[PDB]
């Protein structure tokens, strides 16, 4: 039986939803012990939904820079090229700028089924889609 390769090696596609999730969660943390008191539960759980959605909707965006960069490392990429390269893109990426424009508004998205699934994922198993 013929196996169809990955387009990217799961353990590098992992290394890097996990650090830009986690970055984009760390802003979201310092935005929150600000703004926090003033949203309801169902408001804050939305706003970790768009950090996901997020990445999803930018995901082949990032992926023509992490090529960029992989393609010239000039030696074979290992899993902690792709941690460094994800970590870069979830701390570069000041989202409170966008959490403020919602807040301020009113457009944090209403709080749906879909959305509450995608949250209670791993970051690990956070689904996109190549190119």
């Amino acid at each position: 039986h013929y196996v169809e390769p990955k387009f990217l090696n799961k353990a590098f596609e992992v290394a890097l939803k996990v650090q830009i999730i986690a970055g984009f969660d760390r802003g979201l943390v310092k935005w929150l012990r600000v703004h926090g008191r003033t949203l309801s539960t169902v408001q804050k759980k939305a706003l970790y939904f768009v950090n996901r959605r997020y990445m999803q909707t930018h995901w082949a965006n990032y992926m023509l820079w992490i090529n960029k960069k992989i393609d010239a490392l000039g030696r074979t990429p290992v899993v902690g090229d792709y941690t460094r390269l994800g970590a870069e893109i979830g701390r570069r990426i000041d989202m409170a700028y966008f959490y403020d424009f919602l807040k301020d508004k009113n457009m944090i998205p209403k709080y749906l089924p879909y959305m509450e699934e995608i949250n209670r994922m791993r970051p690990a198993d956070v689904p996109v889609k190549y190119m």
